[PDB]
DNA sequence: AAATTGCCGAAGACGAA
DNA sequence: TTTCGTCTTCGGCAATT
């Protein structure tokens, strides 16, 4: 049953050769207009994240995710109230390059994001061989999405982000509790590693609003997914096959077509799927208690966790453990009695909504 | 020095044991 | 049933020109 679902959920060589070539050209080349002289954001680099990039997309190559990351040395954060994942970025610099986003020593997300948007704009009307359009600035998105009619649409987030190379920030010293898993060799070049700033971009008009931050550990992710075995042959060509992958591809399936037809179920989203297997990934690190034998018994205890996420509203953040993704705050507790009031009826009735 | 090069892992497609 | 093996393309990484 679940090996079927699999199946009609995995990606088509086809589809996929006909949308990469297309985003790979427009990405190149907003990549390479980013470059030029007199471009506050010369030094970018791309860095692709994101389900696509993890082998985890379902049904489509319909989505892209795309990091365009900016190196800035001499950083200085500030943890907003105690978040954990929200901050403040001031500098410690004469003829800088965003010196012109810069309110005092504080670096404004909205002035920078702003530009970056209008350089990309700028760029994409100028492209001729291809059906695509910038789609207007949403609320609470770090991110310039691309709509591209392939004829098939393709939405492409392209993300500004700013690379911070120092220490990761104190909120995540407890985090990423990979020890028993992937082991401290991994853990400790993996926080080696750069880190990671995205415009946080509300609209609700809250104080700091457009100057507030958040971090992001996507490329941590795709690693961890690309690298997801206690043993080191894990789905390798001279290993045994694991199910961890579908596993999540399932979970996103369901919350996707639930997420379709009830709008209550917003404010969910695939991020506290993933950051709920990883937890799951963290409790079962043997790659034995992942067998694809047991594929049925994977994904129910995985709802089951996640079940029991809701119940007690705690879905502690993969990374920053202080940030409860299922707050009160966030979200509502009337959302979390609804969606765990069509998991267990999915859940107990055979999946009917995979059909 | 911007971007081509060299390599092969991950996984989609097909197919015989 | 499948699934294992082989062939295939895409992507990631840095050495190179
Ligand atoms: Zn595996």
């Amino acid at each position: 049953k679940l090996k079927k679902v699999l199946d009609k959920l995995r990606l088509k060589r086809k589809d996929i050769s006909e949308a990469a070539e297309t985003v790979n050209k427009v990405v190149e080349r907003l990549l390479r207009r980013m470059q030029k002289r007199e471009s506050e954001f010369k030094g970018v680099e791309q860095l692709n994240t994101g389900s696509y990039y993890e082998h985890v997309k379902i049904s489509a190559p319909n989505e892209f995710d795309v990091m365009f990351k900016l190196e800035v040395p001499r950083i200085e954060l500030q943890e907003y109230y105690e978040t954990g994942a929200f901050y403040l970025v001031k500098f410690k610099p004469r003829g800088n390059p965003l010196s012109h986003f810069l309110e005092g020593e504080v670096l404004s997300a909205t002035k920078m994001l702003s530009k970056f948007r209008k350089i990309i704009k700028e760029e994409v009307k100028e492209i001729k061989d291809i059906d695509v359009s910038v789609e207007k600035e949403k609320p609470g998105s770090p991110a310039v999405t691309l709509l591209i009619r392939n004829p098939e649409e393709i939405s492409v987030d392209i993300i500004l982000a700013l690379e911070s190379k120092g220490s990761w920030p104190i909120s995540t010293k407890e985090g990423l509790p990979i020890q028993g898993w992937l082991g401290t060799k991994v853990r400790t070049n993996l926080r080696r590693e750069p880190f990671y700033l995205v415009p946080k971009n509300a609209k609700d008009g809250n104080s700091f609003q457009g100057e507030t931050w958040r971090l992001s550990f996507s490329h941590t992710e795709k690693y961890i997914l690309n690298n997801h075995g206690i043993e080191k042959t894990c789905c390798e060509s001279s290993g045994a096959k694991c199910c961890r992958k579908e596993c999540l591809k399932l979970m996103k399936y369901l919350l996707e077509q639930l997420k379709k037809e009830f709008q209550e179920l917003d404010a969910f989203c695939s991020y506290h799927v993933k950051t709920a297997i990883f937890h799951m990934w963290t409790q079962d690190p043997q790659d034995s208690q992942w067998d694809p034998r047991n594929l049925s018994s994977c994904f129910d205890k995985l709802l089951a966790f996640f079940l029991e996420c809701l119940r007690t509203e705690k879905l502690d953040h993969y990374f920053i453990p202080k940030f409860n993704l299922f707050s009160q705050e966030l979200i509502d507790r009337k959302s979390k009695e609804f969606l765990s009031k069509k998991i267990e009826y999915e859940r107990n009735n055979g999946f009917p909504i995979f059909d």
